[PDB]
């Protein structure tokens, strides 16, 4: 098939995980993620998964996964993103039983660092759960992307108009809560009970749960938008501070302006062009292969890998 033509240039793909295949980056030999869409099954949804994509290309931040590349054929869309290692954080949930109260601060205060620059960069997530959040090969988080009911917020079961930002406050509420507990605040085997839970917004607080994690689910779990803590406030709360001394740190780390030296001169020599002009060409953006080579390489940097292609 010819849509996977121009793809095959770049990727060798293996194992399955839209369907996701490994898939390995051969100028790098570094692994990634590929995101393979169909554009007639998506059909009538095609034109807001591009606004998605578009909202993905404006995201780059220590606790997102990066989109390296995005390839466009006939009848398919390819999103080439950051391969996690590690695994979803509710499998981890699972292995240890529960988190203490510090493992859930160190685990939450990235949650939240991801979430608020989400929110900074004029978005919402608006469907955060466990199985969006996976570890990379240094044990960090990164976000990505009936099912999700858990999850959702009072208003937005009920379908009125929602604002982004405070349906995310109620979501990381129940993600702190499941963190520190093992179990969902509201659960049941039907979908009806289920609405009513939520909607009520009574939940067991569990004995080993201390005062302040107490207080801090109460003030992101109100049923009432309007009452749910803000973000700024949640940056620098009390339990968030605990034992940190300094607020989350939600800007951005990995810059779109910066550009690494050693791996500009990598492109060069293999471009054979200058470093103002292979500096010129990167800073495009484009999200094309070169974006995707210049990302892997920086990433096998920091691994301490070699920088040769
Ligand atoms: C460990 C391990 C392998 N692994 C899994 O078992 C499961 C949880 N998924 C989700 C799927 C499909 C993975 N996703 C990504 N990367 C990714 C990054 C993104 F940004 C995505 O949007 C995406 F769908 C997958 N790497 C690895 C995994």
């Amino acid at each position: 098939m010819k849509d996977y033509d121009e793809l095959l240039k770049y990727y060798e793909l293996h194992e399955t995980i839209a369907k996701v295949k490994l898939a390995c980056h051969i100028l790098t030999g570094e692994m990634v993620a590929i995101k393979i869409m169909d554009k007639n099954t998506l059909g009538s949804d095609l034109p807001r998964i591009k606004t998605e994509i578009e909202a993905l290309k404006n995201l780059r931040h220590q606790h997102i996964c990066q989109l390296y590349h995005v390839l466009e054929t006939a009848n398919k869309i390819f999103m080439v993103l950051e391969y996690c290692p590690g695994g979803e954080l509710f499998d981890y949930i699972i292995s240890q039983d529960r988190l203490s109260e510090e493992e859930t601060r160190v685990v939450f205060r990235q949650i939240v660092s991801a979430v608020a620059y989400v929110h900074s960069q004029g978005y919402a997530h608006r469907d955060l759960k466990p199985e969006n959040l996976l570890f990379d090969e240094y044990h960090k988080l990164k976000l990505i992307d009936c099912g999700s009911l858990a999850y959702a917020a009072p208003e937005l079961i009920q379908g009125k108009s929602y604002l982004g930002s405070e349906a995310d406050v109620w979501s990381m509420g129940i993600l702190l809560y499941v963190l520190m507990c093992g179990f969902l605040p509201f659960d049941d085997d039907n979908v009806m009970a289920l609405y009513k839970k939520i909607m009520r917004g009574k939940y067991d607080v569990p004995k080993w749960l201390s005062p302040s994690s107490i207080l801090l689910l109460q003030q992101m779990l109100q049923v009432d938008p309007k009452k749910r803590i803000s973000m700024k406030n949640l940056l620098n709360h009390p339990w968030i501070m605990q034992d940190y001394n300094y607020p989350v740190e939600w800007q951005s780390k990995n810059p779109f302006i910066h550009l690494d030296d050693d791996c500009v001169t990598e492109l060069s020599v293999h471009h054979r062009n200058n470093r103002q002009t292979m500096e010129d060409l990167i800073s495009l953006w484009q999200y094309d292969h070169l974006t995707a080579t210049y990302l892997l390489l920086l990433a096998k940097k920091a691994r301490g890998k070699p920088v040769r292609l």
